[PDB]
């Protein structure tokens, strides 16, 4: 007869691309849900019920988090075919905006913005949206909406050549010689991204080379046991020489291109250089033209 729905969710492991395609579950951390929100729209995009859900039981429905599903008591008459939207992970001001919601036009309007949007800023639980539209009197389980991370997230990886292997300056952990800067990262998270996704955008410091003044010193994070997620870090050899420096960083995605990743490095002078010419070098990694949500960029250079 007419039974209540159910819906199973999963979280979708983020695609890893680097010089091409690997599928990757990531952490716990990663995958954390705190809270989901859903919205169930009519076959025209319309008319959404609407269901906020912080715990295992809620008006209308309860929540398994063990078992991924959400079962609401909506039965399969009144929902019929819907257009099924799980938006997961979700502040206050995300959760106001899916309150206002009309339309499924309209879910691409709702954003949450981060004023250094980047490692830490951007940190677990992680906003995260799918969708799928399904037949409820057909089947009262939707198995499954697939939940897709709203950011991105870089790894980059150098190997130092000799010439940039001194004994570094370690200042509670951080390479004080060492600096990077993000440019043009952008500073929305959408909860679904617009065809085209416009841009707001800004950079982690203002200093243009070879003014670094205002950059971000190489840190320590990443070297530690466990290490977390995202950071900085740097392994040393037995003499002290810096060898190799890591890089982590969440970011939101970007339909158009100019994001970079600009690292200053000190070199190692044998007696030869002219002192007017002391100073580090410049290191720039264009970051993808579009990046794309969900995604883990990794990239392995030899500097």
């Amino acid at each position: 007869g007419d039974r209540s729905i159910e819906i199973s969710i999963r979280v979708d492991d983020f695609t890893k691309t680097g010089e091409r395609y690997e599928r990757n579950q990531g952490s716990a951390a990663e995958r954390l849900i705190t809270n989901l929100y859903l919205l169930l729209f009519d076959q025209s995009g319309a008319n959404p019920a609407k269901y906020y859900i912080t715990g295992n039981t809620f008006t209308g429905g309860t929540w398994l988090p063990d078992d991924m599903k959400v079962k609401l008591d909506m039965t399969q008459s009144e929902a019929g075919e819907r257009k099924v939207y799980v938006v997961a992970n979700v502040d206050n001001a995300v959760k106001t905006a899916l309150d206002a919601v009309a339309n499924e036009s309209d879910l691409q309007t709702v954003k949450r913005t981060t004023a250094m949007p980047w490692s830490t800023d951007i940190a677990s639980p992680f906003l995260m949206s799918g969708n799928k539209t399904h037949d409820f009197l057909a089947n009262r389980l939707l198995d499954n909406v697939p939940l897709v991370r709203a950011i991105a997230k870089v790894e980059l990886n150098i190997s130092l050549s000799e010439k940039f292997q001194i004994v570094p300056i370690i200042v509670n952990g951080s390479l004080s010689e060492f600096k990077f800067r993000y440019v043009n990262f952008d500073k929305e998270t959408y909860v679904v991204k617009p065809t085209t996704k416009p841009d707001n955008l800004i950079s982690s410091a203002n200093g243009v080379w070879p003014q670094i003044t205002d950059w971000t010193v190489w840190g320590a994070s990443l070297n530690t046991s466990p290490a977390p997620d995202a950071g900085t870090g740097y392994t040393l050899d037995a003499n002290g020489k810096v060898t190799a420096l890591r890089i982590v960083t969440y970011l939101n995605e970007r339909d158009s291109k100019g994001a970079t990743v600009e690292v200053a490095l000190p070199r190692v002078d044998d007696g030869t250089l002219p002192p007017p010419e002391f100073g580090p070098e410049l290191y720039r990694l264009p970051l993808p033209d579009k990046i794309l949500r969900n995604h883990w960029y990794k990239y392995e250079v030899e500097i």
